[PDB]
Parts: structure tokens; sequence; C-alpha cells
């Protein structure tokens, strides 16, 4: 409970041997595919219709490194951190606070997370499960596909609209 579950995409989770560490607190399972990230604050205006949700805590992956036994200078190194929903009638995402290297390149891909034109992912409600049963209300399976900022943070080894990892996410209505 007031927490996000997601585990981003799965077979990213598998090519990685998943996330190297676990930032600012976030949990991962067992196996290294399912993150946890815990509830800062959620909101909800009426009028707009708009839910907005930040957690904290990060996952950070790394691969190609030069001194593999210190995870240092690695080619692949991606950071994604205190990811944020945004569930409206205009549109829902989710943004996070990123920092990716670049495939074949010295460019980093940065993304501040507070920039509502670059989103990472798009969100799609209409099938999702949602449950709100004494004062705690989960939105469950939530389809998520990646935006071209989510595909510029994985070099483009995915095209736009590949999908993701579905989300889950909770929260107390007194939190409101
Ligand atoms: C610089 C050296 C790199 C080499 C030699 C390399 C090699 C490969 C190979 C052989 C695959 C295919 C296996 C698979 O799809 O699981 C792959 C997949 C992938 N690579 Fe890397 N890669 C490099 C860097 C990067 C970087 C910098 C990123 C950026 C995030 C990246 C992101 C990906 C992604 C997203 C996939 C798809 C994995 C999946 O979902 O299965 N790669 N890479």
């Amino acid at each position: 409970g007031e927490a996000l579950t997601w585990g981003v995409r799965s077979s990213f989770n598998n090519y990685s041997g998943g996330p190297t560490e676990m930032l600012d607190g976030a949990k991962q399972n067992g196996t290294k595919n399912r993150f946890t990230f815990q509830l800062e604050s959620v909101t909800y205006d009426e009028a707009t219709e708009k839910l907005e949700a930040k957690f904290k805590g990060g996952v950070h992956y790394q691969k190609y490194c030069a001194d593999e036994a210190s995870h240092s200078d690695c080619q692949l190194d991606l950071k994604i951190e205190n990811p944020r929903i945004v569930i409206a009638k205009g549109g829902s995402h989710v943004f996070a606070k990123v920092s990716s290297k670049k495939y074949q390149s010295s460019g980093t891909y940065t993304n501040d997370g507070e920039d509502d034109a670059r989103p990472i992912a798009q969100l799609y409600t209409a099938n999702a499960t949602f449950k709100e049963e004494d004062g705690k209300v989960t939105w469950s399976e939530i389809p998520a596909l990646l935006t071209k900022d989510g595909a510029e943070m994985f070099s483009n080894f995915y095209p736009v609209n590949s999908g993701l990892d579905s989300l889950t996410f909770s929260f107390d209505k007194s939190q409101l």
C-alpha cells in the first residue's frame, strides 16, 4: 500500500540482469524484475479530472563496464528515478528523472521528470482494474507504451509505442 509497483520492461530486466543498484529507498523483488517506489504525494482535481501521484526511489542499470568488479566506466548506464504518474482526461503518462548514456556516443540522454512535454510512457486506463475499499485505492495492471522520449532513453533499441510492463499503484483516500 502507498506505493507504485512497476518493472519498467521485462525483456530489459532479462537482458541487463536487472538493476545493479536500487536508489533512494526503492525496493526490488528476489528476481530483480519488479520494483516498488513509495508514495510521496497524490492530488486529484475534480473539475479537470486530473490525478497526479509522485513516488520516491529509483533503479540504476549498468552494463559493459570497463571495471566490471566495481561497475565503473559502463557503456550502458541508465538511472530512472522518482516516477510520477498523471492520469487525466487529456492523456495519461509516466514521467521520471532519467540519465542514460547513448549507444555509440558521449551524448547522455537526460530528463528532469518535471517537464510535461517529455513523458517516458503513455498510460491506457480504459481496461485497467480500479478498486476502492476501506479507504484504500488500487489502480492495477494499467498498460504502458514507450513514448519518443522513452525510446531515446533506451537508445532507440525499441520503436516508439512498443510495450512496457503494465503498472499498479495504491494510495489512501485520506492522502488526497
Ligand atoms: C555499447 C555497447 C553495446 C552492445 C555491444 C550492445 C549489445 C546488445 C545486444 C547484442 C542486444 C540483443 C539482446 C537482447 O535484445 O536482449 C542488445 C539489446 C538491447 N540493448 Fe544493448 N548493447 C550496447 C549498448 C546499449 C546501450 C548504451 C543501451 C541503452 C539503454 C542499450 C540498450 C539495449 C536495449 C534496450 C536492448 C533490448 C533488450 C531487450 O529488451 O531484450 N544497449 N544490446
